[PDB]
């Protein structure tokens, strides 16, 4: 038994990949992810120009997960585009390129240049509408009219299939509205749920201090803290977007957590905090653990249980 | 060294109280909370008429917290008003009465009748604008115009100091807007941050099923999952509402957790999931643990460290 699957006209050895931003900023990082046993990889969310990002310390991990305010430190779109066009070995695994412009115009500029490389190489766009860490830049997908504008303009400029990295929602009406906006756009072929639970605050009791420097300590949460939130979002969008794929992201540390994401509706399963903490060895463990659970339950394929979470 | 507080023209032996909804639905529950070592208690969020609530199972707890979709089961406003008027021993500790009408009209109806009892007895209103569990009723305070309408109408009909139970927010722009709305209302004297992290989804791996029955398993999250979210909201509103009090709620299991809430700006500290799981003995433990931390740090009163979280 193997975990191989086909999605978006690509073949994947297994459903696992890094979450955008983790182990994917430099050429070294991307080569490392490519050498790993992951089924795919995604690059660091990029901007038109290189960015230093927010002041350090800007990432901290704890038993229950992580907090960060990276601020989109990245080598610039030119680099990630070059990686996709010239450097990536597509024989190894598919590549997603994440973009996170600070305006609709910036995203449009990037996708116009990405299009020919997508046409030639088959790199897949993940449009980030949920960066919660750039000062003065609210999460785009929390403003439904802004989200519609971004998707209209990107759809028109790109003209090719793409996906969207979504923030978590916490309100049924918001699931309804957000999914309806996404459903307006036939080029949106996948929906990645979720980005960090935004603007949490970790405080150290001994020092009586916040643990990250940017934004007075306020940063995106990932890891164990967010698994039920992530599962809810995966399932909410799976139910509401029956003609799209949902990629699960949030709180994956084990094959069991991945199994839950897939039960909720996930096609691919992304790994952030746990990968940052454990390193790329995690991918062999996740594959082994997922296969073990499947074997115990008598499941032979991912399709046998994807989206088959039971209700009472 | 002492945990005493004097706020809202009341005296509190310590900052601890139940979170609304936990151990506070029946007369038995309220007498139990009154007999406990807590500094105060709050009644179950009530509606004009009694409610059975959502179908069971509707509460489930786990190592990292709880999920619920109770659906405002309550004995009805008449009962809680009678409790405040005739039954509560105010010589023991202050009482808060939580209301959660399903419309602005229902809330107005209740506060008109509460006002003379508040005037006579000193019962304190907590207005719930963040119930995430009634099917078809989105969280009021996620709609800023609805929130303003509710606060305008309740302010006019009630005419007395009250507080508001707020949902967690996850974006800086939302903290900014929400706090600005609250600041329009001089009668809002306290802000309780936070209600449950709404519409999470816990799935049991063995049974492949959601763990609660209502809303296809979607329920409010509390406990360890939500502490950094709760701290962020407490601090965000503490910073933005310098002329109001902030009550902390979310993820409190220990005196250390309470210490963090207080550093973030909390006056009272409410305990939900941990109280539901441990029972009212938790209050003596929380008091001992908070006093221990204060002793180690040389703090003699809560005011010496309230809101004194350090940034980098
Ligand atoms: C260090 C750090 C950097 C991240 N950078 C990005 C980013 O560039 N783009 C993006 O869409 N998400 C980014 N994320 C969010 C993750 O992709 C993921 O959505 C989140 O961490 C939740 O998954 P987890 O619980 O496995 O950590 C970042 C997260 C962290 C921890
Ligand atoms: C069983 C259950 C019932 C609740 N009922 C109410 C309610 O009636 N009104 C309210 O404002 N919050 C209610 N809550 C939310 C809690 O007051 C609290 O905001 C939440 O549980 C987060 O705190 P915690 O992490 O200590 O559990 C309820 C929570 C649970 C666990």
């Amino acid at each position: 038994m193997c975990l191989k699957l086909n999605l978006l006209d690509h073949v994947f050895a297994n459903p696992f990949m890094n979450a955008a931003g983790v182990l994917c900023c430099t050429e070294e990082d991307l080569r490392c992810m490519t050498a790993s046993s992951s089924g795919a990889l995604v690059s660091k969310s990029c901007t038109s120009a290189p960015r230093d990002g927010n002041p350090e310390p800007r990432y901290m991990a704890f038993p229950l997960g992580s907090i960060n305010s990276m601020g989109l430190p990245n080598l610039g779109f030119d680099f990630y585009l070059k990686y996709a066009s010239d450097l990536h070995d597509y024989s190894k695994k598919p590549l997603f390129l994440s973009i996170s412009g600070l305006s609709v115009e910036e995203n449009v500029a990037m996708v116009r240049r990405l299009a020919p490389v997508a046409q030639e190489k088959g790199v897949l766009l993940e449009l980030n509408l949920s960066c919660p860490n750039v000062p003065g830049k609210p999460q785009v997908a929390y403003d439904f009219e802004a989200m519609r504008t971004y998707l209209q303009q990107v759809s028109l400029a790109y003209g090719l299939p793409f996906g969207v990295k979504m923030p978590p929602y916490f309100d049924i009406a918001h699931f309804d509205t957000a999914a309806a906006v996404l459903n307006e756009f036939p080029l949106v072929k996948f929906v990645t749920c979720v980005n960090s639970v935004g603007n949490g605050l970790v405080i150290d009791a001994e020092s009586e201090s916040v643990v990250i420097k940017p934004k007075q300590g306020f940063g995106g949460l990932g890891g164990k803290y967010i698994l039920p939130t992530a599962l809810a979002n995966v399932n909410a969008f799976y139910r509401r977007c029956p003609d799209k794929l949902v990629f699960g992201c949030g709180g994956v540390y084990s094959g069991e957590d991945a199994f839950l994401h897939i039960l909720a509706g996930a096609s691919m399963v992304q790994v952030g905090t746990a990968l940052q903490e454990e390193g790329p060895g995690i991918f062999t463990r996740l594959e082994d653990e997922l296969l073990e659970i499947m074997a115990r339950k008598g499941y032979r394929t991912l399709e046998e249980f994807r989206g088959r979470v039971k209700t009472i």
